[PDB]
């Protein structure tokens, strides 16, 4: 069901929320880790401390993107969905508009209708 769908889309994107936040701290942490090599004078795990960071900032991006997949496909299914609501109320008073026109069992006024436009048209060919 479409429903279905879309529980599932926001119950995935609010994970990938979490994991959005968990690396945030990550690279938080690796910035800090950086630091104190540093103070220590080790140039060299300062880098690698960054190297790192500069990994954890490119899954950032993915899940970033990841996010933005699934809200595009959650918005695409939302709108499918009020498109058919809309197609079913066209519908079901196109239905009705037809019963109206047809509400006269007496006498004969739609075939009228129909002859009068034919000669009224006849001048067009």
């Amino acid at each position: 069901s479409p429903t279905k769908a879309i529980v599932r889309l926001r119950e995935h994107i609010n994970l990938l929320s979490k994991k959005q936040s968990h690396l945030r701290t990550q690279i938080t942490n690796q910035e800090n880790e950086a630091r104190i090599f540093l103070t220590k004078g080790n140039k060299v795990m300062a880098k690698n401390a960054l190297k790192k960071k500069k990994t954890i900032e490119q899954l950032l991006s993915k899940v970033e993107g990841t996010m933005e997949s699934m809200e595009q496909q959650l918005f695409s299914i939302e709108s499918a969905n009020l498109n058919l609501e809309t197609m079913r109320a066209m519908q079901e008073g196109a239905k009705a508009m037809k019963t109206i026109h047809s509400g006269l069992d007496i006498d004969k006024v739609d075939e009228t209708m129909d002859e009068i436009r034919e000669q009224v048209e006849l001048g067009d060919e």
